[PDB]
């Protein structure tokens, strides 16, 4: 899969409540999104997108996306 920055200060937009949005993006996109402990970075977590390689960039771009007026 890929490992992917997603801001401290935005995953609890992608999140949601009881991580309930971000299951909702991993039932659409087909993938499993887990946020490691931080890593890469300092203010990102790393959201571990992982399924097929493709599908993973699919994945990438729905937080992405989402993110983007995050960060």
């Amino acid at each position: 899969g890929i490992d992917v920055p997603v801001p401290r200060h935005s995953v609890g937009v992608v999140i949601g409540r009881s991580g309930e949005m971000i299951k909702k993006i991993q039932n659409d996109a087909g993938v499993r999104i887990q946020f490691k402990q931080d890593d890469g970075t300092g203010p990102e977590k790393i959201a571990h997108i992982m399924g097929p390689p493709d599908r993973c960039e699919h994945a990438a771009r729905i937080i992405n996306d989402l993110l983007q007026s995050l960060r």
